[PDB]
């Protein structure tokens, strides 16, 4: 009186509530589900999905192709099946014809393209190339799968993981990397570009904000005024470096509560309120904080350079010679139509970046920082950001302290 | 040509930008500020706020009242000035008359009321009571400040921190605690109540949701159906305990990717989609997760109990006898009008809590958990919450896996 499986299944060791009492159980529903699911075949799927004993058929095939010969590490041979699991159901033949035909789904799977491009994966040691030498094929000159014919020994004796490594990383070593590098570009340039441009925009907004922040500069003049008022003649100044910002908290008042910065804020808020807008005006500076304009600029170069290199290999490199390829390999049918569009994105990007660099550096000279100094460039926005946060913390404290005093003076 | 201070001030050691060049400096503005600030007196405040040398006047008073006698630890005497800094400007006389008069600002300062109620602060060791014994006053019977007259020695010889401890924690030890306990209640019952009621509402919403979640129960029946289908006869069940929920991930399918839970989700989503509403319906269960209905219930009791105790001390305790008080002490003028309203909040709260307990426990029996078991009560909502999150994670994985397959089957 319940559907039952023909083959024994995995068990669920639940703690059963002994009886259908004054509870949520015993409404009859569960059996209706059992019946419904059964009619719809769901139970039959479950029966295969959770059979307790591995099908004898697959059991042996896996026991057999597990004793064969392998020259790959326990790690590599392992992560091979992992990263290519979506192809568990294909014969090395089809899986390989999959990667070489470059099939649309293959390319749209970012994780495999990376794995097939991994260093330790692509790089074949001298020994390994020897170990696999016996079963190796050449392909150079071969104009079709059904015309090569040089077996030299047998591949099937090799475990699946090694059969793949062989067919690609070894038999194509003469140009595997270049092939991958080529495809990785065709399959990334689009978003890499967007990403880069995204970051580049954050920088542009920050630069603009600082560039046009009269309030910020005004606060700076208030700080300068007060500063000169306190300092003796040896320390009088016409202006100050940004380092100055990070040291306005080390000075406390008599009662030792308030900080120099608190007073500045108090002075601004109660005498030149508008100046405080700079806090809002400079959110873009707070946002760009997690971006190294140094790293960004280099990323562009690498972006362009990668596209460049691929173009070389395609015109005079390991990919200029198409008879050196595997008959089934078709990187070029995919790659070539794309290069010009990728290059186009590269140029676009470069132009923007160069403009930004220009404006940024020019902004630094405005605040007396050296555009030459690597560190100075990198810490430029942090300094404004930290200051802003400090100002905020100070404004907070003053608003608090003032409220208490607004009370005490009453009572 | 710049306002200058008469008394030397603290210095700001900034790194000056050497010259007003093609930069933000040298617009003349800073000097206008210096002049403006000066006219408005701001510079004069700054002059006092950041003078480099402590005023000689205050210097001595602080050197003098720093050599006097003290029997208080380095810690206590210290945190005394800290927690009462807002009263730095008052004579021990006024500060003390401040705390005893209960002044509105004093009560509205949660931090002092707590400090004055601290254990190690209120508790006077036998030795200390002796050390201070000489300068001690009694007050019992005394009907006015200007009629006590028993000095017994001199208090002024005592450091400020000790002069306070004395005037209150010692001379009033006969009822200090009760006095504080009384005021702490008058000054907290209002928000304590709101807080408690707030938490209590979270619990009520969760209870309701689970109470009325047919979808949840339906999922449970689907799980039961499938479960019985897989299990042998020894494990057949009419229902299962919640522990069952946390063990639906330990069962994997052949390929070893999917989990039993993934299938359940798949089954629900593709056959009984509406059932999935339970995920939305039960957000209140996710929210109540950070509340121990056990702790909450006790907090009420403590809430009521505190109010009770104060009522006792007021009617027959250390606060029933008003001639035992300090002439300036007026807890009762504040306390008494309030007790009835606090008690009222206590009763209100209790009534709600008792109702909630009722419903909650009754909800547990619905899912087969023991309302008696301390742990069972405490983990009740976590179990549903964890399950919900797990279901969500599973739904996520299935949606992913399915998309990849939606691709692969195409190409």
């Amino acid at each position: 009186k319940y559907p039952r499986p023909h083959k024994k299944l995995k068990q669920l060791h639940w703690e059963k509530l002994d009886c259908t009492d004054n509870s949520i159980w015993g409404t009859g529903k569960a059996e209706k589900f059992a019946d419904d699911l059964y009619e719809k075949g769901v139970l039959a799927d479950l029966e295969k999905a959770f059979a307790a004993r591995e099908i004898k058929s697959l059991a042996s095939k896996r026991k057999e192709d597990l004793q064969k010969i392998t020259f790959l590490s326990r790690d590599i041979s392992q992560q091979f099946g992992i990263n290519l699991h979506m192809y568990s159901s294909l014969s090395v033949a089809d899986l390989v014809k999959k990667i070489l035909n470059c099939d649309r789904d293959f390319l749209q799977t970012p994780s495999v393209v990376e794995f097939l491009s991994k260093s330790e994966i692509i790089e074949v040691s001298v020994n390994l190339a020897r170990n696999y030498a016996p079963y190796s094929t050449d392909w150079e000159g071969v104009r079709n799968l059904e015309d090569a014919k040089p077996p030299e020994k047998d591949p099937n004796d090799l475990q699946r993981a090694d059969q793949i490594y062989l067919q690609l990383m070894v038999n194509l070593e003469s140009y595997w990397g270049s092939r991958m590098r080529a495809l990785t570009v065709v399959t990334s340039y689009e978003r890499e570009y967007n990403e880069l441009l995204a970051k580049l925009r954050k920088v542009d907004k920050a630069v603009s904000a600082l560039q046009e922040s009269d309030n910020l500069r005004n606060v700076f003049n208030v700080i300068l005024a007060v500063g000169n008022f306190m300092n003796d003649t040896s320390k009088q100044a016409q202006g100050f470096k940004l380092s100055t910002l990070q040291r306005l908290t080390f000075i406390k008042d008599t009662t030792n509560s308030m900080t120099f910065l608190n007073y500045v804020e108090k002075i601004v808020r109660l005498n030149y309120p508008s100046f405080n807008d700079f806090l809002s005006e400079l959110e873009p500076v707070l946002d760009v904080v997690k971006v190294s304009i140094e790293q960004l600029v280099n990323d562009c170069k690498d972006f362009s350079q990668s596209i460049v290199n691929v173009e070389r290999s395609v015109e005079i490199g390991n990919l200029s010679d198409s008879s050196k390829f595997h008959p089934l390999d078709k990187v070029l049918i995919k790659t070539l139509p794309v290069l010009p569009e990728a290059r186009k994105k590269g140029d676009l990007l470069e132009d923007e970046v160069k403009l930004t660099i220009m404006e940024f550096e020019s902004l630094m000279h405005t605040y007396g920082e050296d555009s030459g100094d690597k560190f100075a460039k990198i810490s430029f926005f942090k300094k404004f950001a930290d200051f802003i946060n400090e100002y905020k913390k100070a404004q907070a404290q003053n608003l608090a302290a003032e409220e208490e005093e607004r009370l005490y003076i009453k009572h």
